[PDB]
This record gives C-alpha cells, sequence and structure tokens, in this order.
C-alpha cells in the first residue's frame, strides 16, 4: 500500500455533515463507507439518507445510539435510499422507506476488520472508506481545532465516525460534527505508537461495506 492515501481527492468522499443534537454518529459513519463504495465500483459518487438508518434499524437506538455494524447489514439485506428522497431530520420517526419507492442501492454484505492491528487497519483504508470508533468524550478530543491529534484520550470509544485515508504519521477521519469542528470537520490522528488499542482506542472495532 502507498505511503498516502486520501478517498476525497480520488472524488469517493462526500461534504462533511452535521448530526446535530441527536446520537446518530453510528448511522452517518455507515454512510460515508456506502458513498465510498459505490463510487468505487460504479464510478457515481451519491450521498445516501442517514435518517433511512436511523428510522429502521431496529436493533439500534434512534437517537439514543446505535451500531453501524448493524446498519451496514440493513443495507445489505434491503438496500438504501438517496439522501434527498429520505432527508435527514434529526429525530427519530418511523420507517417510511416503504413509501419512498426502490432503493437507490444495495451492498452484498459487511466483513469486520481484524482489531487492535494498526496494519489490518491501514491496509482496508487503502482499498475504501471504513467505519471506527474511538472515545470522544475527552475535551482535548471535543475542543480539537487541527495538527495531528495525539490525545490526550483513554481507550473508552464511544463514537463512531469514518477512515478514509492516511500518511506516514496519521490516519484521516471523517467526523459528523460540522465543518466548524477540526480542519474543516476532519481529523488527523497520530498512528504508529505501538499501543495496540490505537489513540483514543481507535482500532478497536472497525467496519465495512462489501460489494462486489
Amino acid at each position: 500500500i502507498p505511503e498516502y492515501v486520501d478517498w476525497r481527492q480520488k472524488g469517493a468522499v462526500t461534504p462533511v455533515k452535521n448530526q446535530g443534537s441527536c446520537g446518530s454518529c453510528w448511522a452517518f459513519s455507515a454512510v460515508v463507507t456506502i458513498e465510498g463504495i459505490i463510487k468505487i465500483r460504479t464510478g457515481n459518487l451519491n450521498e445516501y439518507s442517514e435518517q433511512e438508518l436511523l428510522d429502521c434499524d431496529r436493533r439500534s437506538y434512534g437517537c439514543n445510539g446505535g451500531y453501524p455494524w448493524s446498519a451496514l447489514q440493513l443495507v445489505a439485506q434491503y438496500g438504501i435510499h438517496y439522501r434527498n428522497t429520505y432527508p435527514y431530520e434529526g429525530v427519530q420517526r418511523y420507517c417510511r422507506s416503504r413509501e419512498k419507492g426502490p432503493y437507490a442501492a444495495k451492498t452484498d454484505g459487511v466483513r469486520q476488520v481484524q482489531p487492535y492491528n494498526e496494519g489490518a487497519l491501514l491496509y482496508s483504508i487503502a482499498n475504501q472508506p471504513v467505519s471506527v470508533v474511538l472515545e470522544a468524550a475527552g475535551k482535548d478530543f471535543q475542543l480539537y481545532r487541527g495538527g495531528i491529534f495525539v490525545g490526550p484520550c483513554g481507550n473508552k470509544v464511544d463514537h463512531a465516525v469514518a477512515a478514509v485515508g492516511y500518511g506516514p504519521n496519521y490516519i484521516l477521519i471523517k467526523n459528523s460534527w460540522g465543518t466548524g469542528w477540526g480542519e474543516n470537520g476532519y481529523i488527523r490522528i497520530k498512528r504508529g505508537t505501538g499501543n495496540s488499542y490505537g489513540v483514543c482506542g481507535l482500532y478497536t472495532s472497525s467496519f465495512y461495506p462489501v460489494k462486489n
């Protein structure tokens, strides 16, 4: 794999979004990977509906939290609609997929990255955007405003985001707190420190969608 990867430059990342005050970070994370893999396979970049996952994934808790892996399997089992047809509301409602018509896209499956292994995760990112978790509760993360972030932070993950590239000393992460946070909405987290948890527990739980 190359020394640098940035899916943004390859036209596979859509604009940064703001989840607002609704704990839907699991859904936003999932969508970034779906937007990613559809672009890689068909050449076309489209935005997909976070709202649809928020309302339909029965294993998840709507604005109270959820699991990016549950979302991804829903996209594999059923499909997902375009963001335009099923726009983000910032609160859980009821599943309206039925009244939106045919799904815009469908994946074939989900795969998990081997955890606590920097190399395995870099290898996946080199193939496509990946959904990852990290500890975002600490003030340093919340006030992050740029630079390569080294912490401080522990490993009590509580936030799902998406990894969209890397370089010699960092991993590139797209957050869903809008553009006024971090580097226009992104963060560069330090890698290569030799801690198997990863900085802020970044290597704990990573999943990516498969489409043939």
